[PDB]
Parts: structure tokens; sequence; C-alpha cells
């Protein structure tokens, strides 16, 4: 967790945007919904952002698949330089893959169906935006 906030300040450093005042929390000021990532205060051993329920779901899609147990930073890289209707499409994408992956939704049209959107995501060894469509 504590490598994540690292590569995290060391990404918002490099290429979003870099506004904060805080104790140990991290800010970044991307739009629709600046965001701040800390650990959790009941465990010590998570990493969790607060950032339209979708975006609940969001932020549990962000603790258990981006700040999680390879903690590689490629896969951090993908979910930050992700983050305007790709929000509602991705975040319906997420709740897909919550309920029923290492990719995002954002719609070419005003939909993100079963199939049908403007898929995209920042691969593995690639980390950039490449899609189905």
């Amino acid at each position: 967790s504590v490598i994540m906030r690292r590569h995290l300040q060391r990404i918002i450093q490099q290429e979003q945007l870099i506004n904060s005042n805080e104790p140990g929390v991290i800010m970044f000021k991307t739009d629709a919904l600046k965001c701040r990532v800390a650990l959790s205060p009941k465990t010590n051993q998570t990493l969790q952002l607060k950032v339209p329920d979708e975006l609940q779901v969001l932020e549990k899609f962000f603790e258990t698949r981006v700040a999680g147990p390879p903690f590689k930073a490629n896969t951090l890289i993908a979910f930050t330089k992700l983050l305007t209707h790709i929000l509602r499409d991705c975040v319906h994408i997420m709740k897909l893959e919550l309920f029923p992956n290492v990719q995002f939704c954002l719609t070419i049209p005003p939909s993100a169906p079963p199939i049908a959107p403007p898929g995209t995501p920042a691969v593995v060894l690639k980390s950039k935006m490449l899609f189905f469509l």
C-alpha cells in the first residue's frame, strides 16, 4: 500500500493536477471528482479513495483491483490515466466486473451495453489507451 502511494505521487508529479492539503492523504485535482487516496483507519492494511453510487462501486474497484496484491505500477498507471461520460460507462462495466476486468468502458453512443461501447484500457506492458469497438 505504501509503495502504491509512492507510485501514485510519482505519477501525479509527472504527466494530472497536483493540489492538496492533508496529513498523509494524496489528492489529485482531475476534473469530474478530484480524488483523495489514503490508507484506512480501521485496518491500516489497505488504501482507499474518496472522490453516483457507481462512484462508490468505482472506489471499491480501486480497492480490490488497482491497489492490490501484485502491487504493480502499470495498473495504477491505467486506472489513474483513465481519470467524461466514460465515468458512467466505466463504472457500469466495473459494477459488472464486481458483480459478475482489467478494462473500463467509455460510450461511443450514450450507451455501454453488453456489447457495443467505446471500450478502452492501458495495457499490461503498454499502458496506453487501447480499444474495443
